[PDB]
């Protein structure tokens, strides 16, 4: 029993965090094999960031301009290239702590753990989801750039996010490990705003199944709905459209609890139109959308890494 | 910006998790130097849990009765002793991944990260607080016994909790790393119930200061209160009595935001009276009590 926002054990990722310094800027890097990956804006000054020409700023740099530190050991940079918004520093030493890894690009609604770092030193781990507006509601201070997001699948660390910036609303923007930003964001000091956010419907339903598994059933009702009628209601409440793929992915949870996906949709429909009425679900007065159906199954089954 | 329930990086603790097997029972152990620490109920069977005699059950065991598995390597047990409710298995190999550590006993209201494990394999990490009723609202399934709670401060891992049991309400009970249970609990199948839980007042106040640091002030009011009047109102909402020690600990946050501790207490009193009226504080519709004043200063 118990339901917590649980992150993957960060250990395999901690052994990859390094500190990258270019001039006066100090951020984090991810050391995998003989390459250190970090945001390309590490080469920018505050004046350069206003209108950066990264090929021009990078051509002016040499290997010894990049100070890389793995704990208390300085790594020597022997090459440097740029792939989209990520700077790839070739180093002379291969990271002996390199885990089995893959670079994956996640879709909005997908969750991941973030290992927040400052000066190549991990300070905390938390779980979060890629919002439908492509931002993450993270917890980041200055120096956190280069901190990464990941999932652990068996023994393989799938790196899915690298932190680059904070938007004026306090939400965060970053890229996959190939340097492609999530969302309509650019790495420059300019007017960028997150779009209007929506609630991840499939995740709220998954969390409602986790509440039923934990003995919270007050919200269940005798009613069912059609997938189209639910989506007309969901669109009204800024909820993401629930697709047939979402209904299929919720199948194991539906079979485990005996509550059909469209039966759970009618509970959500009533919660949206009437509220919780002073009640909580899993100790929460809001409908939680940062647990995917797989997170619910993994946490309510006991999968280890 | 942003405020999240953040756990400590679990890496230093992951390198200590081992699997301990005694007969048919399999739970987790914490391998530090040449000692593996695990709940003493690993030696218990079916007709044992009701009224076990651990000295009697342990005297019947030998070193080779304990199978310890660190990853895919079986560790050889060369000694075994009991310290309160923890079984201490002396092993022939010192853990090369042993971090700088200390065993600390925490007080209710204090927070820590839990590295949930099954079969000596870490599956997840989460943050939580020692409730005023000495239980933890964890997320634990069968086989999680021996999973530990910890804090990391200045490269040192302070081990503060070892999971022992789940109470009938779904909350969890465990011990410090010296085997002393938190609360009036025992490692027996006897009728054990958690006492009435209360909200950690000092933590709600700390979280209200974190909201002011992140730019939220909607809940503040022109009022102040006396410490005694606040406690008379707090008791009516099942809130822990706020002590002068709590008021002192909130001093740095009070000075940073410019909001006196008893002024923030007046906002809490009002928030308890009115609720949030459709608003949220740090993305939450409830008053959060699992962030200590120290966590707020650390994260903000
Ligand atoms: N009688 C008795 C007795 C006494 C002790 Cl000290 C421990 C246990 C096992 C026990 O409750 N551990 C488990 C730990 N955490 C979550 C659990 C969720 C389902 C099932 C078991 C869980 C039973
Ligand atoms: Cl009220």
């Amino acid at each position: 029993s118990g339901f917590r926002k649980m992150a993957f054990p960060s250990g395999k990722v901690e052994g990859c965090m390094v500190q990258v310094t270019c001039g006066t800027t100090t951020l984090n890097g991810l050391w995998l094999d003989d390459v250190v990956y970090c945001p390309r804006h590490v080469i920018c000054t505050s004046e350069d960031m206003l209108n950066p020409n990264y090929e021009d700023l990078l051509i002016r740099k040499s290997n010894h301009n990049f100070l890389v530190q793995a704990g208390n050991v300085q790594l020597r940079v022997i090459g440097h290239s740029m792939q989209n918004c990520v700077l790839k520093l070739k180093v002379d030493t291969a990271n002996p702590k390199t885990p089995k890894y893959k670079f994956v690009r996640i879709q909005p609604g997908q969750t991941f753990s973030v290992l927040a770092c400052y000066n190549g030193s991990p300070s905390g781990v938390y779980q979060c989801a890629m919002r439908p507006n492509f931002t993450i509601k993270g917890s980041f201070l200055n120096g956190s750039c280069g901190s990464v997001g990941f999932n652990i699948d068996y023994d393989c660390v799938s790196f899915c996010y690298m932190h680059h910036m904070e938007l004026p609303t306090g939400v965060h923007a970053g890229t996959d490990l190939e340097g492609n930003f999530y969302g309509p964001f650019v790495d420059r000091q300019t007017a960028q705003a997150a779009g209007t956010d929506t609630t991840i419907t499939v995740n709220v339903l998954a969390w409602l199944y986790a509440a039923v598994i934990n003995g919270d059933r007050w919200f269940l009702n005798r009613f069912t709905t059609t997938l189209n009628d639910f989506n007309l209601v969901a669109m009204k409440y800024n909820y993401e459209p629930l697709t047939q793929d979402h209904v299929d992915i919720l199948g194991p949870l539906s079979a485990q609890t005996g509550i059909a996906v469209l039966d759970m949709c009618a509970s959500l429909k009533e919660l949206l139109q009437n509220g919780m009425n002073g009640r909580t679900i899993l100790g929460s007065a809001l409908l939680e959308d940062e647990f995917t159906p797989f997170d619910v199954v993994r946490q309510c089954s006991g999968v280890t890494f």
